């Protein structure tokens, strides 16, 4: 998966921040959210989130949908490691299982279920 955020920050800088964030808040998780190339959607102002580990994936869908000014009828899909995570997962367990070596978790979003 390709992320602007990874290309615009040195990996060492990214890793040292993920690492300290996780030391300072073990009940929060650092997440990067970006639009997959050519989704037919607005993009997010804010890329970088520190979400409480108890928030569900379904509840984060909802905050990301507000931030891009979706109507409730428009589709949205998340992809972590090219896999669509379930809404019933917590952001904590999703982080534990799928975080980057830089200690961020990366989510791509689209209007399509693969694209």
């Amino acid at each position: 998966m390709k992320f602007q955020y990874k290309e615009e920050h040195s990996f060492e800088k990214r890793k040292a921040e993920g690492e300290k964030i996780r030391r300072k808040y073990p009940d929060r998780v650092p997440v990067i959210v970006e639009k997959a190339p050519k989704a037919r959607l607005g993009d997010l102002d804010k890329k970088k989130y520190l979400v409480p580990s108890d928030l569900t994936v379904g509840q984060f869908y909802f905050l990301i949908r507000k931030r891009i000014h979706l109507r409730p009828e428009d589709a949205l899909f998340f992809f972590v490691n090219n896999v669509i995570p379930p809404t019933s997962a917590t952001m904590g367990s999703l982080y534990q299982e799928h975080h980057d070596e830089d200690f961020f978790l990366y989510i791509a979003f689209s209007d399509e279920n693969v694209y």
